[PDB]
C-alpha cells in the first residue's frame, strides 16, 4: 500500500495496521471512542509501548483520571513493565489526574514533555458542544504543529449512537476509531471500526477483536 | 497483575476469575429489587464466615435493624456477627428530623481500623459533580486499602450502566444486575462489564435469589 | 420469617407469599385507572371487616365524599365504618407541608388505633428526600402502609420521578396494557425487601367485588 | 351495591360501551389528536340531550366561533341555530378576539338561565394545569353539571393528553384515536376509566358520517 | 347549508376532498423539505386563474418572487405573465439579505386590489404561535379568502407541524409526505381533517410531474 | 430568463445522471452527512472538475481544515491543487480558527476572491435555530446575487434522522444532497441522495457509491 497520500506509523497492534492500511497517520490525531471497558486505555498504552519496544520511539501518556500508579499496575496484566520504561526515560506519564483532596497550561506541559523525552507518540486518555469543539480543535492543532502522532480517547454511552459525548469530536478529528462491546442474546462481542481517515483509504465496517494476556488482538477479514 | 479476593458467592468467583480485585472498588448497579443490597451483604457475610475477615457495611437508607431483619430470610444471623464485633453496620442514613464526603471517609476509616476490616460495602445532581465526587470516594477508599462493593441505581435494564451516565467511567470495576421481563415472567442476570487490569467472563449469567442468597449459574 | 398482614385481596396474598410485611410501606404504582385507589381502599376495608384492624385513608385530590360514593358500587359502606370510628378519611385535598401531613397522619393513627394506612397519590432529589422521610416516620410509628403513585407508561419508569421505587420497601406495579385493541390488567410484585414473593405479571380483573387476581 | 347513575348520550354504540352513558354530575375528559371527532362528540352529546330528553345544554367554546360551530354542525343535518333560538341551547363564546374564576361564573349563570343539565367545554407547568383543571372539575361538580371536556393530544399511543396530568384529575376519560397503519386510517374510541363504575375495555372502531358518530361495540 | 368547496383542479385532489377546498377557510399543507408544499400552493392559484378567472395572491416569506416565477417555469407555467395581467400578485414578505398585524393589512390590501378569491401563504413559544396563527386564520376568514398555508415538519410520521399547535387552530389539514423506505422515496398526500365536511381518509400516492402534482388511487 | 433553471455539470461519475444535468446554476446546494461521508471530497471534486474540464475557476472556503491539509488530502484522489492555486485557477480561502463569527464580512471576502479569480464555482466547507436560519438565508441570497454556483457542506449526526444539525438548513436551501454511510451487519454502505432541487427534476432515493483513488464513484442504477 504505497499509493496513498498520508504517511503512517505502525501501531504493531495485531490486525490494526491492516485495517488502517498501514497504521496511524503521522503528525495527526486519531480519536478512539468507546463505551466503558471497551479497551480505550489499552489501545493507547499499546500504541506507546510498541513504539518504544519496536522502534525506540519515546512516548508520552497523558492521564486525566487514572493515576500513573494504576496505569502501571494494570499494564502488568499484559506482561508490560511500564515502570522500567519510565525509569529509562523512554516513557513519560504526565499526571493531569485531579487532586483526590487551563487547557493552555496543559498544552504547554505536554509540549515540554514531548521535547524533553524526544517523544514521537502521544496518547491522551481521556458543557457547550461549541466550546468542546473549539477546545478540542485547538488541542489537535497544537499537537499537529509540534509534529506528534496522537491517540486521544473519548467516552460514549451507546454502542450504536453518537460517536462521542458532545456530537462534535468526530468532526474536528482527522481520524476516528470506534471500539464497541456489543451485547446481543446475553453475549458480548468486541469490535473495532475505523470510521474515517482523512486523505487515505482504510478497511470499512466492524472487525472483531479480543483482549487477552497479550493485549488487543484484532482480526481483519478482507 | 492485580490479585483478587474470593466472594464465595456461588458462581461469581468463576465469572470474575478469582473474585473482586483487592484494594479496589467494584460498582454494582441495578434497577429496583435486583439484589444489590443482597450482593453487598453476602460479600461481607462470606468474608466473615469463610475467611474470618471482618466487614463494614455503610448504609445510607435502610436502618441497621432493617438490614439485620432482611438478612434473616437467608439464615444469616447478622445480629450475632455484630454482637461478636465481626460485622459493623455504619449508619449514614439521614434522620427524618433535622453532603460532606470527607467526614464519611474518616468514619469509614476508623471503623476499618477499629474492626480490622478487610471488606467494605457502601449501599448506596450535575453528572460532572457526581463524576468528581465519586472519583474522590474511590480514590480515598483505595488509599485506605479497603476492598469495596458500592451499589448504585439504574432505571432501565438495557440502558445506561448507572443513573448519571458517568459512574462506570470513574469506577475500576463494574457489575450489572438485571431483572428482565421474559413474556410475563422475570429473569435475573449478572454481568461483569469490566475489571481494569484483569480478566473476567463476558456477557450475562442467570441467577436466582433463594433462601441461601444469590445463586449464579455460569 | 418476617410477619405479613393479609390484604384479603383475592390472589394478592398468594403473590406476596402471605401478604404485606407488617410495619413497612408498599408502593403501588400505575397509569390512570389501573386500580390504585381500589387496591388502597380494599386494603383498609378488609382489615376492618375481617380483622377489626382500623384504618386511615389519606386523600390528596379525590374528596372523601367521592371516595365513599365510588366504594359504594362495590357494596362497601365506608360511611358506616367512619361512623363507627373504624375508618378515618384524612382529607388533604385542595380548595414542610410534609411535616404537617406526617403529624396529622400520626394523630389519626393514634386516635383511631389504626394498623393500616393508605396514602393515595418537583426535583428528583427533593421528591426522594421527602418520600424517604415519610416512609421512615411511618415505619417508626409501626404503620403498615400502602402508598399509591402515578406513572405515565406501562413499561417505563416505575413512578413519575424515577426515585420512588428505590426508597420503598415494597413495590407493586399495576399495568393496563393495550394489546392490539384489547386492554389487559396485570399486577406485579417487583420487590419485597427481606422476603420471597411470586415474580412477574399476573392478570386481574376489576368487578363488583373489587380486585380479583389470578396467580395460577 | 349502589351504582353510579349515568345519563345516556344516545350516541350510537357509546351507551353500550359505557354501560349506560356518562356518569351524572361529573366531568368526562374526551381526548384525541387533530380531527378525531372531539367537537362532534361534545355537540352530539348536547344535541341528543335536547332532542331526545328535552335536556338543554351549554356549549362553551374557546377557539371556534359560535357561527362556525353552527355551520359545521349542518354537515350532520343538525340545526343548532334553531335550538339557540328556542333557548334550548346556549353557545357560550369564550373565544379570543383577533380568568378561570370569571369563566366559571359565566358558565354557572348560563346553566341557571337555561335549565341546563348538560355542558360541553371545547377545549406551561404541568403542576399548574393539574391544579387548575382540578378546580374546574370541582366547581362544575358542585353546580351538578354533567360535562364533556375535550383535550388535545399529539400522539395516538402517547400521553392521554398534552401535559401528562389531565387524565389523573378527571373522574372519567375517553380517548378518540385516528390510527394510521399502512397508509390507511382507523377511528377508534376507548373508555379508559370511569371512577366508581363499570365499562367495556379497549378500543372500539367508529366512523363519522352524515349522522355523526357511529360506534361499533361488536 | 353545509360548507361548500372550491375546485383546485389538481388532478386527483378534488376527488379525495369530495369537491375541493372548503370556501372561505384556510387549509394547512404541512410537509418535510421538498415535499411539494410550494407547488401545491402555486397550482391552487394557477388553476383558479386559468380555469375560473379567479385572481390569486401568493405570499412568500423566504423565496423571492423571481425565484418563484423561475421555478414555476419547470411546469410550463408563466407566472410573470399572470402577474403582468393583474391576475396574480406575488406579495414579497421575504427578508432583506415581526408584526403580524401589518402583514395582515398588506394581504387585505392585495386581496382588495386584485379582487382575489384565492390566497396562498408560504410559509418561540407554541402558545404565542398558536395565538398568532389563530389571529391570521380568523382575519382571512372575515375577509372571505380561501387560503392555502404551508408549514414545515421534520419527520414523516411525527407531529403535523413544527410547534405542535398548528393543526389544532386550522380548520383543514393536508399532510404531504416523502417517505424513504428501502432506499426508495414515495410521495403521499393525506387529507387529515376538514371541519364540517367529508373527505377520503389515509395516504394517497402522488407524483410531481412536468405539469405539476398528480394524485392517484390508494395503493 | 424564460427558461426553466439550467444546470452545470459536476462530471462526478453518475451524479449528472441522478441530477438530470448537474447542479442548478447560480444556486447553492446543501451537501449533508455524518462524519467521513465524503462531504469535503464532493465539494473539492466539484471545483476540480470545473477547472480541469471547463476551465471554470473555483473558490474553496474552509472553516476548520487548513488549506495545507485540504491540499495534502486531495493528493489521495490524484489531484494537485497547489498547482491549480499556483496557476490562479483555484483559490482556497482560509476562514479556519486561530487555535488561540461575522458572516457579513466573510461574504465580502468571498466576493473579492470570486471577482479576483473570476470564479464560477464555489464550495464552502462547512446555536439558535432562528439565528442559524436567518444567517444561512442571508449567505445563500448573497451568493445568488453574486451569481455563483455553490456547494455548501453541513454536518448531521444520524444516518436516517434530521437532514442537518438545526432542523432549518434544508428548508432555506434551494437544493439538498444527503450523503449517508450506513452500518448494517457490521458493514458500511455509502449512499448519495438528491432530496430536492427547487424548480427542476432529479432521480429519487438513495444511490450507492464508493470513494476511490479517482474520487466519488456513484454506481449506475
Ligand atoms: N489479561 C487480560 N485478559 C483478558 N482481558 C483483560 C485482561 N486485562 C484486562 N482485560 C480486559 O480489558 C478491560 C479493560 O480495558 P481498558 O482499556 O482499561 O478499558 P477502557 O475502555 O479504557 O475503560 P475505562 O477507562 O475503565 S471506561 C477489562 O475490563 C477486561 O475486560
Ligand atoms: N484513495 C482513497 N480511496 C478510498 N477511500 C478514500 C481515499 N481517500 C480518502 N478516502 C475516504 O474518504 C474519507 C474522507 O472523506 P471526506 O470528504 O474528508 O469526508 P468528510 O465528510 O468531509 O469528513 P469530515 O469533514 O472529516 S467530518 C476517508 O475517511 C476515507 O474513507
Ligand atoms: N428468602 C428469599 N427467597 C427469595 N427471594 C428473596 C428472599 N429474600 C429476599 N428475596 C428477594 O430479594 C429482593 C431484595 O433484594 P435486595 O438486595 O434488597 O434488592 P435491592 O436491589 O437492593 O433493592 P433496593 O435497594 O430496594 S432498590 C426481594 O425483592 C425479593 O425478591
Ligand atoms: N363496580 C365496578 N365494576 C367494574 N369495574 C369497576 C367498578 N367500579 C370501578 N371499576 C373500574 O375501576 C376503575 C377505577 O379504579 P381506581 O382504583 O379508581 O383507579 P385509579 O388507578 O385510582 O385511577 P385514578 O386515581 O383516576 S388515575 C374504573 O376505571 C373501572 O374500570
Ligand atoms: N358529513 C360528514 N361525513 C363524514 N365525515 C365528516 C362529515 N362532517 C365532518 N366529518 C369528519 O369530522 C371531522 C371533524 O370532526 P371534529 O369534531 O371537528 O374534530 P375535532 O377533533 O374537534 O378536531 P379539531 O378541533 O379541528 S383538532 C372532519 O375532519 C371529517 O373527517
Ligand atoms: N419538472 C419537474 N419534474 C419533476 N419533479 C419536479 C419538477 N420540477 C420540480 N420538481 C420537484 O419538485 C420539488 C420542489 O417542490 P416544492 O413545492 O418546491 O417543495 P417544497 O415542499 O415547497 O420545498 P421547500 O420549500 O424547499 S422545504 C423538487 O425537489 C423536485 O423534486
Ligand atoms: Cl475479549
Ligand atoms: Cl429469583
Ligand atoms: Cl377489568
Ligand atoms: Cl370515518
Ligand atoms: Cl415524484
Ligand atoms: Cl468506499
Ligand atoms: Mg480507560
Ligand atoms: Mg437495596
Ligand atoms: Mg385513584
Ligand atoms: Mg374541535
Ligand atoms: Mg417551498
Ligand atoms: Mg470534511
Amino acid at each position: 500500500s504505497e499509493h496513498q497520500a498520508i504517511a503512517k506509523m505502525r501501531t504493531m497492534i495485531e490486525g490494526f495496521d491492516d485495517i488502517s492500511h498501514g497504521g496511524l497517520p503521522i503528525g495527526r490525531s486519531t480519536l478512539v471512542s468507546g463505551t466503558s471497558g471497551t479497551g480505550k486505555t489499552l489501545f493507547s498504552i499499546q500504541f506507546l509501548y510498541n513504539g518504544i519496544i519496536e522502534f525506540d520511539e519515546p512516548g508520552v501518556f497523558v492521564t486525566f483520571e487514572e493515576t500513573p500508579q494504576d496505569i502501571i499496575k494494570n499494564a502488568r496484566s499484559f506482561g508490560w513493565d511500564l515502570a522500567k520504561l519510565v525509569d529509562e526515560g523512554k516513557l513519560f506519564i504526565l499526571d493531569a489526574s485531579p487532586d483526590p483532596e487551563d487547557l493552555s497550561a496543559l498544552i504547554e506541559r505536554i509540549n515540554y514533555a514531548i521535547q524533553k523525552y524526544r517523544a514521537r507518540r502521544v496518547s491522551i486518555d481521556s458543557d457547550a458542544p461549541s466550546v468542546v469543539r473549539r477546545e478540542l480543535f485547538r488541542l489537535v492543532a497544537r499537537l499537529k504543529q509540534i509534529g506528534a502522532t496522537t491517540v486521544m480517547t473519548t467516552e460514549r454511552i451507546e454502542e450504536y449512537g453518537p460517536i462521542a459525548r458532545y456530537g462534535v469530536e468526530e468532526f474536528v478529528s482527522d481520524n476516528v476509531v470506534i471500539l464497541r462491546n456489543v451485547l446481543e442474546g446475553e453475549r458480548r462481542r468486541r469490535t473495532l471500526e475505523i470510521l474515517k481517515l482523512r486523505g487515505t483509504s482504510h478497511m470499512k465496517g466492524e472487525y472483531p477483536f479480543t483482549i487477552t494476556d497479550h493485549g488487543i488482538n484484532i482480526f481483519p477479514l478482507g
